[PDB]
């Protein structure tokens, strides 16, 4: 039994990280094949003031790259921009290179986090990618380039995320490696501010059938709530609506006990939990996706 909001080993993306400096600048990159993909603003001139990146991109130097792995030799033999991430071509090719594809987050989604800094990876951990398309993370300076993804269970690595910037709230945004950045904000220091954060409610009915499943029943409520009348009373609530119930039919299945009833359950417990915990949370939880309750609770064999 338990709920964590884990990470996915990263062993396979710890060897796909490098250092790449530009200038005296330094973040970090994703290599993989004989591509490093990092964040652009690796050739930025300056903070402060807006960035013409064409101008940057065009008056790019070669010579005042230096991509390194663990202190080993990558060498740069050019450079495309691609939105907010650059492709260095490299003369290695990453032998570590996993079996991988390139995919990008919808909100709700989960994925992993990397936290690296200096090409070099010092923390692991789950994140939800919010309805405002940004994540909750921590970031101190230079962990751009930390990559974010998941792992099918074929052992492909699906790559989703690059880290790119901290919005002036402490949300986290980055780009997807084609460099579209998450919800359209910019790669530079402006003033964007992200749209108001909602409840994932779909997390938040796994949630609670996960606190059933472990024993957890005290905040369960009599009343019924169907999804529409769920959806109607979201929007007013700071919450996102709420899927198809057919998703939840194994969760339904093991726990006797309907969507219908949670989104009820759900309305009452939004009021506040009353000093009283579920499965240690103070009040309701959307970090974990049905898929993360359902593989943690029930995934092997
Ligand atoms: C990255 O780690 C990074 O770009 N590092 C470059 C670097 C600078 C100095 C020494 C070593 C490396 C960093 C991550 C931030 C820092 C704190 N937490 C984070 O997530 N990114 C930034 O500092 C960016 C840099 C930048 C990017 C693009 C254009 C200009 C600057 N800046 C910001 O995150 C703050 C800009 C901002 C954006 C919206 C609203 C307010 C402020």
């Amino acid at each position: 039994s338990g709920l964590k909001k884990m990470a996915q080993p990263s062993g396979c993306v710890e060897r796909c990280v490098v250092r790449v400096c530009y200038g005296s600048t330094v973040l970090n990159g994703v290599w993989l094949g004989d591509t490093v993909t990092c964040p652009r603003h690796v050739i930025a001139p300056s903070t402060t003031v807006l960035i013409d990146y064409d101008h940057a991109y065009s008056t790019m130097r070669l010579h005042n790259f230096s991509v390194s792995h663990n202190g080993v030799f990558l060498g740069v033999v050019g450079v495309t921009m691609h939105g907010s991430v650059l492709r260095i071509k490299v003369s290695q090719s990453n032998v570590h290179t996993p079996k991988h594809v390139f995919k990008t987050l919808k909100p709700g989604d989960s994925f992993n986090i990397l936290a690296c800094y200096e090409g070099i990876a010092s923390g692991v951990f789950g994140v939800n990618l919010r309805t405002n398309f940004t994540i909750k993370g921590s970031f101190i300076n230079g962990a751009c380039g930390s990559p974010g993804y998941n792992v099918r269970n074929d052992g492909t690595v699906e790559f989703c995320y690059l880290h790119q910037i901290e919005l002036g709230s402490g949300a986290h945004v980055g780009s997807d490696f084609t460099g579209s950045v998450y919800g359209n904000f910019d790669d530079q220091p402006s003033l964007q501010v992200e749209s108001a954060n909602l409840m994932l409610s779909d997390n938040v009915v796994a949630f609670l059938y996960a606190a059933l499943l472990n024993g957890c029943r005290w905040w369960l409520c009599s009343t019924r709530v169907n999804v529409d009348g769920f959806n109607e009373w979201a929007m007013a609530n700071g919450y996102t609506s709420v899927s198809s119930v057919e998703c939840y039919s194994i969760l339904a299945a093991k726990t006797g006990v309907s969507v219908e009833q949670l989104l009820a359950s759900i309305q009452h417990l939004h009021e506040g939990f009353g000093g009283k915990n579920i499965l240690g949370y103070s009040s309701l939880c959307d970090e974990f996706t049905l898929a993360e309750v359902v593989k943690q609770m029930y995934g092997v064999n």
